[PDB]
């Protein structure tokens, strides 16, 4: 069994570079099935798929394998950056000149549902999970502000017919718990990117999430010991 991540800087291999790394490097060693992480630093729903690379994992994916699918950070607005998705939950499309072609641009529930469908299509079993907080210690007093693409997430699960992980809570709340030095000792570079110890906690988190929620990933689990609560 194969496992493959798609997600942004906050999942990737090597983080968002300067000593960084992402939650994905810190499953392998949980899991019973082969990790393949395919998160890339930059990318949001939209320029993941427009760069092929949902479409990479699907020619590749066997059936009974999973995908886990994490986007937010990189996809909010500010003229077009490639990033942005067309606002909305829906169908709605935007239309950009961008890198030399008119470009139909979804919304990110839009993006998500495409992609959880093709991977369903090829028999792998899909997981939306929502994105990681930014640094929530960054002002010295804790504050859970999620992003519109959290619930975002799980719309477009519910669209999609796949399973929802709120990765988002599942960090935030063990981030209260490691108070203020601590969390904002995992951040060196923004308010994104996280150190490896950080990537480890984000990565503890989800599998936290995953315990907790009955995610049928539990099944390759082969520890169910993780810090944190059930939420
Ligand atoms: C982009 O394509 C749309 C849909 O056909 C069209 O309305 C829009 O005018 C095109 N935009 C540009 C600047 O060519
Ligand atoms: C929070 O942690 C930072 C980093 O160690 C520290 O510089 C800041 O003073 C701490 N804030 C307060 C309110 O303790």
């Amino acid at each position: 069994t194969t496992v493959y991540l798609a997600g942004d800087s906050t999942m990737a291999k090597n983080g968002g570079g300067s000593g960084t790394n992402g939650w994905g490097e810190y499953l392998a060693s949980y899991l019973s099935a082969t990790v393949v992480n395919d998160a890339v630093a930059g990318r949001s729903a939209r320029s993941y798929t427009r760069e092929g690379r949902f479409e990479n994992i699907a020619d590749v994916v066997t059936a009974g394998d999973y995908v886990i699918v994490e986007f937010g950070h990189n996809d909010g607005g500010s003229t077009d950056n490639g990033r942005t998705d067309c606002s909305g939950t829906g169908a709605e499309v935007c239309y950009s000149v961008y890198d030399g072609v008119n470009e139909t641009i979804l919304t990110f529930p839009a993006y998500l549902e495409n992609a959880a469908k093709l991977f369903t299509a090829k028999g792998a079993k899909v997981i939306l999970s929502s994105q990681t907080p930014n640094n929530p210690w960054e002002t010295g007093t804790f504050v859970n502000s999620p992003t519109r693409f959290v619930e975002y997430a799980e719309l477009a699960a519910e669209v999609a017919g796949v399973e929802y992980v709120d990765h988002w809570s599942y960090v935030d709340s063990i981030y209260e718990t490691l108070g203020n030095a601590t969390v904002n000792s995992y951040f060196p570079i923004n308010h994104t990117h996280t150190s490896p110890a950080g990537a480890e906690v984000v990565a503890e988190a989800f599998l936290k999430a995953v315990v907790c929620t009955g995610t049928s990933l539990k099944s390759v689990l082969t520890t169910t010991s993780f810090e944190g609560t059930c939420l």
